[PDB]
């Protein structure tokens, strides 16, 4: 039985891998071995777990440009089905869902922020021939990044009242980012100290 | 009374959208509609959040090109009604409030930083004729992002000495932020654990 | 006697502010009134504050480009005078005193950081035509604000090998930097909390 | 021995510093003294200190271009001699033995992470002509240095899906890497407390 997890696991991980190596710039029958073996180990064990074992092999079957890269798309579900025997991943699935209120205020708290700083950036720079927002949505993305201190790239365009805009929104940022991690490491780490 | 609370939140999410769209490169009347609800309430009603009411509605009765800027600027607080009907916005305003003098010492905290930086990159730089700072005032945004860790983008024509200067600020922005964060995410914590 | 130290630090901002402004691309005059209350005031009174005060007023007096450069630097200590006023700033210098073996080991670390990944960044690319780093000095800064995450711009020329330096890079950094700031966040809440 | 010991350091310290300048853009003899030095003290001392001794003059003894490249590169562990005199990069070791689970957990959530987002943006966009990720493969490290907030640099030709991409890559990334570095910081505080 050991024995047959490692089997198992070597699948997997050979499927990840080369479902990765087909996009670079034989391949069918290894993955048909590994859609045999998947459906083989499903009608046996016939949850969460059960529907990832179901959507990982619903692509094959199948198989309008957007339908074909959806069901592309959701051929990765490949890599969740480690979760039956990684531990870590299963701990994390379950802090992502018992943290859910967090994640819904952390998303409108930038929500908020996004709309507010983006309008301001843009009626900041609007009396200037060069504009480096056409509309209060292209900035979605600058305000997003700078509140996460990921970083936009390059600020010269943006004028002196532009850049005070910026500056606001970079404290800010941090601070509203600094304000509602805390609970959901917190909870990650009562998940994993419970678990060992 | 619960339908038209739903009713409202679905009049001001469509005022806060049909504001971000019109500003894409009809909407007036619908417009129209939401300003009649919106003073509607408010003479029915007759604090901040009654303020925010008054202002939400002034721009649509006054309607020289500063005074049309800012008018349609603080047009934006729309997206503050919304705190009537959420409880996170509303935690937020209480937590800034309660954390003024934090947010005082931060500001002067970078401040100093920044004036400090500046001067000394200035300084630096100032015996090479390509300079990358024209002037103390010119080096503020800077001085910002490097300390906020955001990334000012290109460091090439900076040279060994400003590179040094450059290093001593990143470390030093690290340790500045991370000195007055913890009390606002300390405090924000504890009013959110009060209102749960 | 209030209103004088009201007086004083009016003449404190306004020296700081004129220091600004005369690098834009009268001053002595208005320098002047600074100086002789800086010094009217000394003599007065006649500690770190008081051997700052001295400095204060010593490049007034003295006025080979290198001297000139310094002395012309170390003329912004202008700014550390509202030490006698401010709390905060005393707060800040009070920790960086209390914290001084914590900053030199934080230093070493990434000393130690910045040699080795200098060193393997070099080596992984110098079998390339187009090298990225020109020689293990050449690698500091980049190492300095890949490990702080400010981000060094951009890594387009560089290859495979070094790119999974990089990457190890990051993470090392985010970690070796998390490792050693609690402490001196500690001693300042320590600090702040016993003044107020 | 006092004297001895400085003695050391300063060898130590030497052959750390001709090592850098010999990439610059006499030297053997100065590392001559060094080697006979590092070989005179290992035989009369005669662990991992013990191991790294050796491998601090096998590259001078053996003295194909990947074995070259590899000895050279390897003798930069003289740096880790230091350990003996110094104690925090003894600390340092101490708490990365101790904590070997978290750096695996870190790893494999970075690792499912970067697979994820990098399939999910290469997909997203792989419906332009103009596409900023060739292969699965080429996205992971724009999603380590995104998911760490390093930064890429530009985004320009992303498109609005994979903006859209991004902004969640940003956000979950910043969870999923405050999520395992507390237990890791916790550990270097207990062992630095212990020491001292
Ligand atoms: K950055
Ligand atoms: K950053």
């Amino acid at each position: 039985a050991r024995v047959v997890a490692i089997i198992s696991v070597f699948v997997i991980l050979l499927s990840i891998v080369i479902f990765c190596l087909e996009t670079l710039p034989p391949f069918f029958l290894i993955e048909t071995l590994c859609i045999i073996w998947f459906t083989f180990e499903l009608t046996v064990r016939f949850d969460v777990m059960n529907v990832i074992d179901i959507i990982a092999i619903i692509p094959y079957f199948i198989t309008s440009l957007a339908i074909l890269r959806v069901i592309r798309l959701v051929r990765v579900f490949r890599i969740f089905k480690l979760s039956r025997h990684s531990k870590g991943l299963q701990i994390l699935g379950r802090t992502l869902k018992a943290s859910m209120r967090e994640l819904g205020l952390l998303i409108f708290f930038l929500f908020i922020g996004v709309v507010l700083f983006s309008s301001a950036v843009y009626f900041a720079e609007a009396g200037s021939e060069n504009s480096f927002f056409k509309s209060i949505p292209d900035a979605f993305f600058w305000a997003v990044v700078t509140m996460t201190t990921v970083g936009y790239g390059d600020m010269t365009p943006v004028g002196v009242w532009g850049k005070i805009v910026g500056s606001l929104c970079a404290i800010a940022g941090v601070l509203t980012i600094a304000l509602p991690v805390p609970v959901i490491v917190s909870n990650f780490n009562y998940f994993y100290h419970r678990e060992t």
